[PDB]
């Protein structure tokens, strides 16, 4: 009578303790883990169908290695209008306007993350398979840059999150911006400290928000202290998920009878 979750301080770790309020959940408990013993519990338990619940989200890999569902939610506690971003420091557009309109039309969908993902998941390397993504799809990234003129190894700060969906973001643009002379160093932090980083100017650009609500205590924290100047993806779902052959739970208020 357990859940498996993520990071401890992430956005979403947040927003299931208060689902465990609003649903009233409460011989239970939030296992607050790591993305990598998230995943591997999954394979531990789907392929010996064993009942699991975990703190689900789309864009993800999973979704691919095995049949997976959201529990329906009525009291909507997760939010459901969701957006993952890009977000910059103040001050940015300007110092490097270059960058910044690379940045800024930066647009893809969930399943062309997800291709970066399972390659990534097979165990692959982040960057070898975004030069890989560079060269397949060739004119979204022409798009990704039109009007961006190759620099001359001007400094650039990817800090992300390490959430499997950010690493096939951070480093495909990583890659695209490299791809131009930028010099990439690619600081790995705990959300929080990210939008810190950002916000006091420890980081140029940010591409790990997922707003308005995922991410939503922190954007208040950090008011007009920083730039959102991109919508990477739009139309995305979190939430307990467990595995497709619980068919006898198809939602929060049954995870309970």
């Amino acid at each position: 009578k357990t859940i498996i979750g993520i990071d401890p301080g992430s956005g979403i770790m947040s927003l299931t303790d208060k689902a465990m309020k609003d649903y009233d959940l409460n011989d239970w408990t939030l296992i607050s883990a790591s993305s990598a013993a998230m995943t591997a519990t999954l394979k531990k338990s789907y392929d010996r169908k064993k009942p699991i619940i975990i703190t689900g989200w789309t864009p993800h890999w999973m979704f691919s290695r095995y049949k997976l569902k959201y529990l329906d939610d009525p009291k909507q506690s997760y939010g459901s209008a969701e957006e993952i971003h890009t977000i910059t420091r103040k001050g940015f557009s300007k110092e490097q306007p270059n960058a910044a309109k690379l940045l800024s039309q930066f647009k893809w969908t969930q399943d062309e993350m997800g291709e970066i993902m399972i390659k990534v998941e097979e165990g692959e390397k982040p960057a070898k398979v975004a030069a890989e993504y560079v060269n397949k799809h060739k004119d979204q990234i022409a798009e990704w840059t039109k009007g961006v003129q190759k620099v001359k190894g001007d400094k650039i700060n990817l800090a992300y999150v390490a959430w499997d969906s950010e690493i096939a973001s951070t480093n495909v643009i990583g890659k695209v911006l490299e791809d131009l002379g930028y010099e990439v160093t690619l600081t790995q932090v705990e959300a929080g400290p990210m939008w810190t980083a950002i916000a006091t100017g420890s980081a140029d650009a940010s591409l790990s928000a997922w707003l308005p609500n995922t991410h939503k205590a922190y954007a208040a924290k950090y008011k007009g202290k920083y730039d959102d100047i991109g919508t990477s993806m739009t139309g995305v779902k979190m939430g307990l998920v467990v595995p497709q052959y619980m068919k006898n739970v198809n939602s929060i208020e049954d995870l309970k009878k």
